[PDB]
């Protein structure tokens, strides 16, 4: 009787069973790496003297195509980059500004149900929404996974989150997840493979359940993992078509009675907008009970979202209600060139300019930075990021409220934090 975590585990293993605390040795299916880590990672194995790389097909890069205009030791790595990914063969590679890290990997089809995935960023938990295990590494552990398509993992234990019942008008994920972290504490799921399921998951779409296994580490969980179903499998499968990335996988399910450190039934038809306000994503308040601040800047569309949904949301609560209000900066950002096509398609671009918003193209290098030369000081500003900038937030005594693409959308109308069911 096991969890979807521990079946994942053994199977990558080839072990017939594993348990919470056990420490394993897991083939890996996809290695993501993007910005720094790479020149580290390719370093270390230079050192080893690894001349080859373990898959060639199973190491994904995001590197800037743009030699950086300044600093010769980025135009030193970016040289590094290029020889590394000719001499290895590496097939997948992208533009550092193909799209926010956690969305350029899933939508090319490398995340399957079943698959162990590490990248180098903090929140590859976003990966879990694929029934995938999928974690972040450091670069000394990424050098050993591109020497062995190997990695020693602790099985984790899990906490299951089961929601039930319908979301309310107006309400997202983002407020499922950001009320769950309110709960929970930014230490409260340490260690732990934090698994959403349960009817309300069910109706989610992939963008829907991304948003929340997007931020598994904000809670100080190991991961974030969704089990696969229908939507999953049509998903991946469509995603794997149009990028010539057909492999084989298994749909990997958890056990019925399996075990659980901790079960959660969390109301859905119970939460309500809110935000997560300064200075930590713990501090998660009710959209009402702070509504009237006023506001500088709205950025709909970071780190990891502005896919489809979130850009149509966004644009039929601005439409309705006639624009934007004065002196607010609003900056629309799709999450990848791929979703950006899809919002030019529906005309969905052409309308968020029309209201003077800002349409600017993603760059995972973004998600990973300084906020510094973004926000003004003092500047009070509401963010559908998914991820904190704690320390680099920034510029300086700033004020950022996260919150769903439809609230942020809201207090671009208004100009202050706003409740959307109250415009
Ligand atoms: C990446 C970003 C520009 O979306 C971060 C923030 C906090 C300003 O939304
Ligand atoms: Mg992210």
């Amino acid at each position: 009787g096991m969890t979807i975590v521990e079946k994942i585990l053994a199977k990558a293993s080839g072990k017939k069973e594993v348990s919470p605390g056990d420490i394993v040795m897991a083939n890996i299916d996809v290695a993501m790496v993007h910005d720094i880590t790479g020149p580290l990672t390719v370093n270390t194995l230079k050192e080893y003297g690894i001349e080859k790389v373990w898959n060639p097909e199973k190491i994904v890069i995001l590197f800037d195509h743009q030699v950086p205009a300044d600093s010769i030791k980025a135009a030193e790595n970016h040289i590094l980059m290029r020889k590394f990914v000719k001499e290895q063969g590496i097939k997948y590679f992208y533009d550092i500004r193909e799209g926010v890290c956690h969305q350029v990997l899933p939508e090319k089809g490398h995340v399957a149900p079943g698959e162990v995935v590490v990248g180098a960023d903090s929140h590859t938990c976003t990966h879990g929404a694929f029934g995938a295990f999928a974690t972040g590494i450091g670069s000394t552990d990424m050098a050993h996974v591109f020497a062995t398509g190997k990695l020693w993992f602790k099985v984790p234990e899990t906490i299951y989150f089961n929601i039930t019942g319908d979301l309310q008008p107006y309400v997202t994920s983002k407020d499922v997840i950001l009320s769950i972290i309110g709960e929970v504490g930014v230490d409260g799921a340490t260690y732990k493979a934090c698994q959403f399921g349960g009817e309300t998951v069910k109706k989610m779409s992939i963008a829907s359940r991304m948003t929340m296994t997007n931020m598994a580490i904000e809670m100080g969980g190991k991961t974030g993992i969704i089990e696969p179903d229908e939507k999953t499998i049509q998903y991946v499968k469509e995603a794997m078509k149009k990028h010539g990335t057909e492999r084989p996988f298994e749909v990997i399910k958890g056990d019925e009675d399996a075990e659980f450190a901790e079960v959660y039934e969390i109301e859905a038809d119970k939460i309500e907008p809110v935000f997560a306000c300064p200075h930590n994503v713990d501090n998660v308040k009710q959209a009402r009970e702070v509504a009237g601040k006023p506001i500088d800047q709205v950025f709909i569309g970071s780190c990891t979202n502005g896919r489809l949904e979130d850009l149509r949301m966004a644009i039929k609560i601005i439409e309705k209600h006639g624009g934007i209000a004065d002196d607010v900066r609003v900056v629309v950002t799709p999450a990848s060139r791929e979703e950006y096509l899809k919002a030019l398609k529906e005309g969905i671009i052409e309308k968020f300019l029309k209201y003077g918003c800002v349409v600017t193209n993603p760059s995972c290098s973004a998600c990973m930075g300084s906020l510094y030369g973004v926000l003004g000081p003092g500047e009070v500003c509401v963010s559908t990021s998914n991820r904190n900038f704690r320390g680099r937030q920034g510029s300086l005594e700033a004020e950022i409220y996260l919150a769903s693409p439809i609230t942020a959308a809201a207090c671009a109308v208004k100009g202050e934090l706003v409740d959307p069911r109250d415009l």
